């Protein structure tokens, strides 16, 4: 996370961080159920029994001997997926055991597509940087589709992808190792609802280009179908 402060212990407790050993891979991700994490199809290589994935759970300080690591069994990554630019950027990974952590619910109408947005993660906090230490955090605000192609030229699946962050200057954003984790905010009961997963962009923080996320919404009836299974 680029322009974020750390986060306090015990502040967004669904966060897990996934190192995907198989293909030497950081990303974060969010405790869907306690023993299934939501996290981006791109930083899986496919469905199936997987044991190759530990999540970190409990913890802001990923060097912590309070932290709870679990390894996967299975992955469900968005069917015909192929790649983060063409959309269908989400992935289940049923764990061997549960994270002991609140979950995060995640959106399943477009009511809460909008407004300022919270990200968090333990990837770089500059291009290029290393990865953190202690879980960074920070507020984006919803970019429209619109607002995102004029600055950036990217091509969005509009349905399937939502824009944030600061396009007029840049400085806030996530960045590489923050992949996966989830874009979230308060609904009207006042509790954390998922709108997000950390999807793609272009470099990070930079001005004209706002960080694209998983438009969760869209997809919540087929994660939740496919959770089902798990
Ligand atoms: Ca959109």
């Amino acid at each position: 996370v680029v322009g974020g402060t750390r986060a306090a212990q015990g502040e967004f407790p669904f966060m897990v961080r996934l190192i995907n050993e198989e293909n030497e891979g950081f990303c974060g991700g969010a405790l869907y159920a306690q023993d299934i994490v939501l996290t981006a199809a791109h930083c899986v290589s496919g469905s199936g029994n997987n044991t190759s994935i530990t999540a970190t759970g409990g913890v802001v300080d990923l060097q912590s001997s309070s932290a709870v690591k679990v390894r996967s069994t299975k992955v469900l990554q968005a069917p015909g997926f192929t790649k983060e630019t063409y959309g269908k950027d989400w992935a289940l990974i049923k764990l061997a055991q549960p994270i002991n952590q609140p979950t995060l619910k995640i959106a399943t109408t477009t009511a809460y597509n909008q407004g300022t947005f919270t990200v968090a993660g333990w990837g770089a906090n500059r291009e290029g940087g290393s990865q953190q230490r202690y879980l960074l955090k920070a507020n984006v605000p919803f970019v429209s589709d619109a607002a995102c192609r004029s600055s950036s030229s990217f091509i969005l699946v509009a349905n399937e992808m939502i824009c944030a962050g600061y396009p007029d200057t840049g400085g806030v954003d996530t960045c590489q190792g923050d992949s996966g984790g989830p874009m979230f905010r308060k609904d009207n009961a006042d509790e954390w609802i998922q709108v997000g997963i950390v999807s793609w962009g272009y470099g990070c923080a930079r001005p004209g280009y706002p960080g694209v996320y998983t438009e969760v919404s869209t997809f919540a009836s087929a994660i939740a179908s496919a959770a089902r299974t798990l």
